């Protein structure tokens, strides 16, 4: 297995599937993990494991030795505080190839309402926007900034990732909320959903094939929240969540005083397809069913 | 003016009206304030002002000298942290008569759904309830605990206080939210509303006349939130806020994850009436109009 690729955050949903994709390609897999993390869930991949706390420049450098590449999986300041040492260590370890996993919320909304693409940038500080968007904009700026400064950083930006192995769960709380009768309503909104297994392969592909300093949207299905809500319901044998007005959402925010909860957009997958060879082939139902089954076997449904 | 009564928190809505009531009764008024507070808004009452930070036992003791009585106007721990020194200082200053301003949220809901009364107690820690209720239950327990231990504490519990001189505003954000088009919806609920001017007189009356260690509900009008919402709208020349389901409120709380906002009850005013001679005589519209006018003259409406 002539090539060695590492993954930080391998126990998260999207990292676990990057790790798998590296194993599926027949590369040597390295997993850089914090000592507290339960990386033995990935022992089946026969990984090489390197311990490193993410604020420990001696240990990151050491964990980043002899790699052909690496995937990376008070709110703004400390987001930047975690990534900054990593980039530091990548420079010292002389890693040739770095992919940083970004978010589509680093991008503004397509100004004609069409599906979003990699060319959508905020000219400067996304002022007046949520702190979520701000944090996501910063991490995006930071990565490009390392590219500009001669670091080999590629940026891979998946849509909402859904699939099996979602421990929290995280993104798949939609599935469990619905299944457990909790999500009784939804708010209108556009969203791109992507199968976890694929998003992992897309990451590997950006890492091996992306242009340094470029973003690549890794997309699945463009979807109304009504329809994502409804399909999951139908599959779980449950009633469809009913729509809830946008005004009725702010009116609760206002009762509070005494959002980006449906601020997503559709994504254009062409760049990844033409440059990376990447695109989804999995039916959405197959993804939603595989997630559903994983959650059920592990008792996330009451 | 043979009797001297003091008020802490005189710049708040309910304290300002206690202060006024003390002036209206022809007593000598003392205002105990923190040095940062803008107590010169009450200079027209020709008050005697005593400076005291509320965590400064030397200064409270000194500010509590030679009084015939006093009205008192991480969330639980620090609520108790503010009151505890005050009670300490009342013991050393030998104040004969102390009224603590409580909340109706220290009481559980009438177990047959009738209007609530002073006999409603939680037998012990109000477990599983909101931290708001918990904090309000504690301060209530604390006051009774000082009574039990020989301190002359009376507890006065007004309903939702509405009227003029509401600086934040605080309770009157309902009025301004509606007026400014912000409160577009409300959640079903029962509530007791009381005129500010009166609630101040009720406080004075509890202080002079209550039994040591007893609670006294100071009540105005029992009101559906639909009707309070609607009257304020009609008076402001605005559309009535529309009802919003309770389920639709939790369904937003649940979208968040990826209350007591209508948990109030009606209050029974009989104890205050029979013992204190207290009861409301003011039409609700007159109260809502006086508040409305105060807010308007000071430019709280856009």
């Amino acid at each position: 297995a002539h090539v060695k690729y590492a993954v930080l955050g391998a126990t998260g949903l999207l990292g676990h599937h990057a790790a798998r994709a590296i194993r599926a390609a027949g590369h040597d897999l390295v997993l850089i993990h914090r000592p507290s993390s339960q990386i033995q869930r990935l022992a089946y991949l026969e990984p090489e494991c390197r311990v490193a706390e993410m604020l420990d420049h001696a240990g990151l450098e050491r964990a980043l030795r002899g790699l052909d590449g690496v995937i990376f999986s008070e709110e703004v300041a400390s987001a930047l505080g975690q990534t900054n040492p990593f980039y530091a260590a990548c420079l010292q370890a002389r890693v040739p190839r770095i992919l940083y996993v970004g978010s589509a919320y680093a991008m503004p909304r397509h100004p004609q309402g069409l599906p979003g693409h990699e060319g959508l940038f905020y000219d400067s500080l996304p002022s007046g926007k949520s702190s979520y968007v701000l944090c996501k904009w910063a991490l995006d700026e930071q990565a490009r900034e390392q590219a500009r400064n001669g670091l080999p950083v590629v940026i891979g930006i998946p849509g909402m990732v859904l699939g099996e192995l979602d421990i929290g769960p995280t993104t798949g709380r939609v599935i469990t909320a619905i299944g457990n009768g909790e999500m009784t309503h939804y708010v209108a909104g556009q969203r791109n959903v992507i199968d976890a297994a694929e998003a992992g392969r897309g990451l590997l592909m950006a890492l091996e094939r992306g242009r340094i300093g470029e973003r690549y949207l890794l997309t699945g299905h463009n979807l109304e929240m009504a329809d994502l809500t409804r399909r999951i319901a139908e599959l779980l044998g449950q009633p469809a969540p009913q729509p809830m007005s946008m005004a009725m959402a702010r009116a609760l925010a206002t009762l509070g005083r005494l959002e980006v909860m449906a601020g997503g957009q559709f994504l254009d997958g062409r760049k990844a397809r033409e440059e990376l060879g990447f695109f989804s082939t999995t039916a959405l139902d197959d993804t939603l069913l595989r997630a559903i089954d994983w959650f059920r076997d592990n008792g996330y449904f009451n």
